């Protein structure tokens, strides 16, 4: 009985009639109920309370005296210090309160039941109290809210405008706002930075198309079987306590896992490709947190006596290595080592077991009889690399004797990029769920790519252009690709326009930060060098410079694929191992950190830099192949690549930005100091098809400023000069202004405006021609400073010169305006306006 379905026909409207919140309010009830909801009358905690009494005492088995409920409700239901994080634990985590009572006699009293998920009670109230609103109890909690708006409203402007007491409604697990045509879903969580639109999601079928409008989200979503699974065992609460409710996709690869696994059991057909089954799940779509949560799903099988969870050492970080700490306790790590592996197999009440694959395939290289292998067992591979990865599958093929395995890759190896390692359908066998580029691409839960070749440098072009390996490696030299002046041009560029592309520019804006991805250890040494010489440069020039904090790492290695690196830090060579040295020993000053270069220092200045690129407490990270793979940052936006990236290695790295965040963060930004085009769209295209890149990758500056339409989609966009254009014909103000439908069109116009502005400040045509609104004229040592940053010719100085853009003051009484007609909300309708709310907090 899936989750996600298979098939799906929409409802019919009644109809009967459907604009009003009230329409759809009386429609979702009424629906509720013919589900099986009892709708009760609330008026009140104390009638809340009242009724959790019941539901509880029944789902117990027990009836708690007025005293010891009083005690119940002020110690554990409803303790007046919890807030969210407290009951969502407690949903979670500690469900059962063992509860002693006047006599004396102790019984364990649950919130949910978890085992018989149909036991539960589920009841629905509306709103007691301007605003529309239906909750579902379960068990009396209010575990859902939904938000029910107009027809006519914009749902995101909605979200933006809502998002103790009465102190029960901390218990919130989900929210749903819906308009009627379209329905997300998010989950009740304080932690702000998931907290964005972009983080709403619509429900799906199997084949992940949507299901958006609430009658039929209504009857598929908020099946009673379908929603308490969902809160239940398809809601995560990680070790930093964020509630994440899985997207469609992730519950239907999941679900299809665990069915698939019984029914192989019940066969008795184990320890074959048919016994299993893969997942294709692009890269970045939370396969860590799907396969991960699998697993642990996954030990609640009965007859399961051992579950396996596999990642690569290559894709820890700092939270991951946190969240696997709880399970399988300093065991995961860069390490060859085994006997951390070797304890845990022997815990006993116990069924879940992290490893990396290096570790793996170690111990089954070593060791021969071990009890597992005889036991009934399920492998969970999360995007393991295809060589060590090939030496396990030998041994585990060769030991386990009752298997169930699984892969999530987002990028699987086919007959054409398999040549070395077994297909991916030939290692796991069927695909049994898949949710694409493109797929992801179109639901908004992956960012594309803004991809460009940063060719300013003629006397270096022909090198950056190579294509023959022999020669690309025959460069890696001093003479060559570590020329002096290369690495000086390319980093002054860097540190030129980081913050440009970071969107540090007009702050206190926070923005984000950067990766510089290289081609070697020398390579990481001569940029991380020159960065520190070309910074103490302007620190003296300017002085008023605000330096960027840079930190690089790397060890040893050693197509598609990106070298895999020891934590081991002995096999470097003397010199490599002595600049990372004196680079952490600056680390150590600047962060009054103790590292070293020893194994397990190494291993816990890795841990503590990836915690401090995710929080920006570093600015750079350079880098060979490191942090490539699998590190999850939000807040990067730019891989600055000086390396020949191809396949999926190109995928791989590239995605490191791809992670949603906010409205200001539109795509990640690559910008490549060799020639990776051709690689780019060979990378997507084997992944997707050839149409693929037109989805993936974004349109051009001159596309931007003109306008073009969309072909995914085909929305006409606007123009940011056309914007522009419409602004100053409409619109030079205040007079301008002042009808309030002239005020609605102004609010919709200068939306887009700040849209494609912050758009095109990723476009360095476009920071270009922002600098030369300064100058002038002279100038002109200015003059002669401004072409030399910019690259920019004689001949194209005087073109710039004017395309015409509108005053910054212009602007800033466009903004203020803009802010002014916003703060007055709370003829003409404004249902369908939204507002750039995360742009201007910018
Ligand atoms: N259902 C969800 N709800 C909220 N956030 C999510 C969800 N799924 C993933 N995320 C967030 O998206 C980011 C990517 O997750 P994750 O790292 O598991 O993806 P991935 O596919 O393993 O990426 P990679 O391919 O780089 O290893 C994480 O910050 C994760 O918490
Ligand atoms: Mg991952």
């Amino acid at each position: 009985n899936f989750i996600v379905l298979d098939k799906y026909i929409k409802a019919e409207p009644t109809g009967d009639s459907y604009q009003s919140e009230s329409d759809l309010e009386r429609e979702l009830i009424q629906d509720l109920r013919n589900q099986g909801y009892e709708f009760i009358s609330v008026k009140s905690q104390s009638a809340m309370l009242a009724n959790v009494r019941e539901q509880l005492q029944n789902l117990n088995g027990v009836v708690f005296n007025d005293s010891e409920w009083r005690r119940f409700t002020e110690q554990y239901l409803d303790n007046p210090s919890d807030g969210i994080l407290d009951k969502t634990r407690k949903i979670h985590i500690d469900y059962i309160c063992d509860f002693i009572f006047d006599d004396e006699r102790l019984e364990n009293i649950y919130l949910i039941d978890k085992k018989n998920l149909m036991r539960n009670k589920v009841q629905i109230i509306q709103q007691f109290e301007n605003r529309y609103d239906v909750t579902i109890l379960v068990n009396g909690l209010p575990l859902v809210q939904i938000e029910l708006k107009k027809r006519g409203v914009a749902i995101r402007e909605a979200f933006n405008q809502i998002h103790s007491e009465n102190s029960l409604f901390k218990y919130l697990q989900l929210f749903v706002i819906s308009n009627g045509t379209d329905t997300r879903y998010f989950a009740n969580t304080t932690k702000r930075d998931k907290n964005s639109f972009d983080f709403t999601m619509n429900w799906a079928k199997s084949d992940n198309t949507l299901i958006k409008d609430l009658k039929d989200f209504t009857a598929t979503c908020f099946q009673k079987h379908t929603l308490l699974n969902v809160l239940v065992n398809y809601s995560v609460f990680d070790s930093s306590q964020t509630l994440l409710v899985m997207r469609p996709y992730q519950i239907a690869a999941t679900e299809r896992i665990l069915w698939k696994i019984k029914s192989s059991f019940t066969a008795k057909n184990w320890s074959k490709p048919e016994s299993g089954g893969y997942i294709w799940h692009t890269t970045g779509s939370g396969k860590t947190l799907t396969s991960f949560k699998a697993a642990r799903l996954a030990t609640e099988l009965d007859f399961i006596d051992k579950v396996f969870f596999v990642v690569d050492r290559k894709d820890l970080d700092y939270q991951t290595m946190k969240e696997y700490q709880r399970f399988s306790p300093d065991s995961v790590n860069g390490s060859e080592n085994t006997a951390g592996l070797k304890r845990n197999l022997d815990k006993d009440d116990n069924k879940i077991i992290v490893t990396t694959i290096q570790k793996l395939n170690n111990l089954m290289k070593a060791e021969s009889d071990l009890p597992v292998y005889n036991q009934q067992v399920v492998f969970i591979f999360d995007e393991c690399h295809r060589s060590q990865f090939g030496e396990a599958q030998k041994n585990l093929k060769k030991k386990f004797k009752r298997y169930y395995q699984f892969g999530f890759t987002g990028t699987p190896i086919f007959p054409e990029n398999a040549l070395g390692s077994e297909t991916t359908a030939s290692v796991f066998g069927r695909e049994l769920h898949s949710y694409v580029i493109t797929d992801a691409i179109r639901d908004e839960k992956v960012l594309k790519f803004k991809v460009d070749y940063n060719d300013v440098r003629p006397q270096f072009k022909s090198l950056e252009t190579e294509t023959d390996e022999k020669k690309l490696s025959a460069a890696e030299n001093q003479q060559a690709f570590l020329h002096p002046m290369r690495i000086q041009e390319i980093t002054q560029y860097i540190l030129n326009n980081f913050r440009q592309k970071t969107h540090r520019t007009f702050p206190g804006s926070k923005g984000f930060n950067a990766m510089l991805a290289v081609s070697s250890v020398d390579a990481a040494k001569a940029y991380y060098a020159t960065f520190k010489r070309l910074q103490e440069e302007a620190a003296n020039k300017s002085a008023t410079y605000k330096p960027l904090r840079i930190a690089t790492i790397f060890s040893f290695a050693a197509i598609g694929e990106i070298s895999d690196e020891t934590f081991d830090t002995s096999a470097m060579d003397s010199s490599a191992k002595e600049f990372l040295d004196a680079a952490i020993r600056e680390y150590n000053s600047h962060f009054k950190t103790n590292f070293s270069t020893d194994s397990n220092g190494f291993q816990n200045y890795y841990r503590d830099l990836a915690q401090r690129v995710k929080n920006q407490d570093i600015d750079l990270l350079i880098v060979v192949g490191m942090f490539l793979t699998g590190f999850d940052a939000p807040t990067l936006n730019t891989l600055f690549v000086d390396k020949n990236l191809r396949y999926h290695g190109l995928m791989q790295a590239f995605s490191r930005t791809n992670r949603i965040y906010d409205a200001t963060k539109t795509f990640g930004n690559i910008v490549t100091f060799r020639d990776l085009e051709r690689s780019t769209i060979d990378a997507i295209t084997l992944f997707g098809d050839k149409n693929t890149k037109n989805v993936v990758l974004e349109k051009s500056y001159t596309e931007y400023m003109e306008g073009f339409t969309d072909a995914a989609t085909g929305e006409a966009k606007r123009g940011f000069m056309t914007v522009v254009s419409e602004l100053e014909q409409r619109f030079p103000d205040p007079t301008s202004i002042e009808s309030e439908k002239e005020k609605k069109d102004f609010v919709k116009l200068f939306g887009e405006y700040l849209r494609a502005e912050n758009i095109l400040q990723n476009y360095d045509e476009f920071a270009t021609l922002k600098a030369l609104q300064q100058i002038d004229l002279s100038d002109p040592v200015a003059v002669e400073k401004f072409k030399a940053e910019h690259y920019v010719d004689d001949e194209k100085f005087a073109e710039l010169q004017t395309i015409r853009l509108p005053a910054d003051r212009k602007i800033q009484d466009y903004r203020s305006a803009y802010n002014d007609i916003r703060d007055w909300q709370r003829t003409t309708d404004w249902d369908d306006v939204v507002f750039e709310v995360d742009l201007l907090k910018s």
